């Protein structure tokens, strides 16, 4: 039910990175324990990287995407995937629009870092 | 070591099913926390269950999946995928022999249960 | 985004296997190209196989799972992920009440065989 | 190789990105159809992108990822992950040491682009 949600471990460091494949301007905004923490703007319809940073899940390691495009929510499709028991990304496509192909804005979360 | 391990939620129920898809007989070891709770032998090249256990991860959450043909160690794939931020699956693949199918030997691990 | 629906290679054999965990009697309805080919129906809290089968994805490929509960339909999550670059796992979920848990019905198709 | 190959649908646009999480500098080969395409040379122990390109899969789809730190191949671990049957993930870790982190480089393969 919930799409670009995920439960971080505590207090971790993790990579943020969004991407944009859309004729629309992006907007990505990145929650963490429900405050705004970072915000990603940007146009690209060749997968530019409108944001990369490294962010700290908090006490409660809530982390939260929200895309919106002029001002409207993009339908949200998400995963998460561990590999070797230890490397973690969190997956979230986007879609602003009627095509499905869900790349509008494609926001690539992992950790640990160092 | 880096493949088929996976640490769940310490004292949660869960899933670990088998299939066989080989002319080699295997044996899936289930160990939980270091200890063999579970083991599933059977040959079958038409992906028959050899085995369907719910055991309990308990106080460490430790989970290891180790399968061998014959006396000998499988080579093993595995990753976990999380969907909905809830719904967990814990995967692996095993070889055998030479063609790579990495089927031999498949094992799903599932959370939460009831 | 439409979920429950993949596109295997064509003409191959793939297993299907369900898990319930609800107090509602499940129904898996899995069909190929349009045409449903198996039915699962069975009841569990505590992740019996409700069915297992071994079809074939026919010339176009698709296969997609419905789950319902007493007549009306579950929400579904679903991804699939690929280890090895051969092996494939298509993984659902689905929830038929409140508690977002999303394990009521679990299905697990797996390729390739042999 | 058994780890950080991939089948991408044929002469389908790209995009590939990496992060460096280590002391060593990571120099990353992506070969397509086992031609070297790109080749990314950094060092950062913070998630840096040390490189980010488009590409296309070409007649036969194949994509290779190499990880290197002076000289020395890294160990490997990848999958490959879809959602809604449609928006894909490649996704690479490697170990340049002892630690088993699995971030010293990651690599993000993502299409479809536009
Ligand atoms: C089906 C295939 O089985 C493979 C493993 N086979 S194996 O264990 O080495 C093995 C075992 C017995 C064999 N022949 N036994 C005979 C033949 C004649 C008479 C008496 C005995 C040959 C090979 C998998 O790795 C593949 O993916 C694939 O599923
Ligand atoms: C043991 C528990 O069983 C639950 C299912 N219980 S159930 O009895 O079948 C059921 C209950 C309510 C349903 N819909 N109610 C409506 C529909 C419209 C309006 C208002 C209410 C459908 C089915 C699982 O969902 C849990 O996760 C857990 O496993
Ligand atoms: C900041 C840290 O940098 C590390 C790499 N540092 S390094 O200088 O390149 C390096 C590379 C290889 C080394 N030895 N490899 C062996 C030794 C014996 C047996 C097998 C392999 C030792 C040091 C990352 O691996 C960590 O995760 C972390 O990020
Ligand atoms: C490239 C494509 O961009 C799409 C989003 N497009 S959009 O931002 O809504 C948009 C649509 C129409 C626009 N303007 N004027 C028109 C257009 C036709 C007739 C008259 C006026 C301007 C912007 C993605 O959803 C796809 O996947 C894909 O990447
Ligand atoms: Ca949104
Ligand atoms: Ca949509
Ligand atoms: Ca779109
Ligand atoms: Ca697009
Ligand atoms: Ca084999
Ligand atoms: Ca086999
Ligand atoms: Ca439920
Ligand atoms: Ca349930
Ligand atoms: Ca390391
Ligand atoms: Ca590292």
């Amino acid at each position: 039910a919930t799409q670009g949600v995920f439960t971080l471990p505590a207090n971790t460091q993790f990579g943020v990175t969004a991407f944009a494949n859309s004729a629309g301007t992006q907007t990505v905004n990145v929650q963490v324990n429900n405050e705004t923490v970072a915000t990603f703007t940007g146009q690209s319809t060749n997968n530019a990287i409108i944001g990369s940073k490294v962010l700290n899940s908090g006490g409660g390691g809530k982390v939260q995407i929200l895309v919106s495009v002029n001002g409207r929510s993009s339908d949200l499709v998400s995963a998460q995937v561990i590999l070797a028991n230890e490397l973690n990304f969190a997956l979230v496509g986007s879609e602003d629009s009627t095509d499905n192909d869900y790349n509008d804005a494609v926001v690539v979360i992992n950790w640990p870092l160092g």
